[PDB]
């Protein structure tokens, strides 16, 4: 483990790699210019909040794979909220339905938590989808929140 910090009440622990943060520029989906850190690079974190836990890889605004695992469909969809927003994704940022400002949270990081935590189906429904394959211990979750052994939200699978 070679970072630990909580954001949106997970715990992220750091696994592997490294990143750099740059600050940069983003049009929002409300078409709000906000100037954001974004992280540089590949990295892996474990995941845990109160009530779910993952398995996070990323890089520069990019979720690769997020593995989740929660008690219910309510817990796990707080930790992909948390996830997509923590990728910095463009999608995430296009998915933003209204204006950001300290009102909503102290950086825009956690401007942006709040917005999605208060309504996602935007961001769920903007994400993307993909086919799936079969793989024990893991499944699909739809845009809407429910289980699928044949699509799931891009990048992401409920173990």
């Amino acid at each position: 483990i070679s970072s630990s910090f909580s954001f949106g009440g997970f715990t992220f622990k750091r696994t592997s790699g490294s990143s750099v943060k740059k600050e940069e520029e983003v049009l929002t989906g409300n078409l709000q210019t906000l100037k954001i850190r974004v992280h540089e690079g590949y990295e892996e974190f474990t995941m845990v909040g109160r009530r779910a836990t993952a398995i996070l890889r990323k890089a520069t605004r990019r979720l690769i794979q997020l593995i989740v695992s929660g008690r219910d469909e309510q817990s796990i969809a707080e930790a992909i909220i948390v996830a997509m927003v923590f990728s910095q994704e463009d999608c995430m940022i296009k998915a933003v339905r209204g204006d950001l400002n300290f009102g909503s949270g102290l950086n825009p990081m956690h401007q942006l938590l709040r917005h999605f935590q208060k309504d996602a189906k935007v961001l769920f429904q903007n994400w993307g989808i993909e086919p799936i394959d079969n793989v024990m211990g893991m499944i699909g979750i739809l845009p809407d929140m429910t289980p699928s052994t044949e699509m799931s939200l891009r990048g992401v699978r409920v173990s």
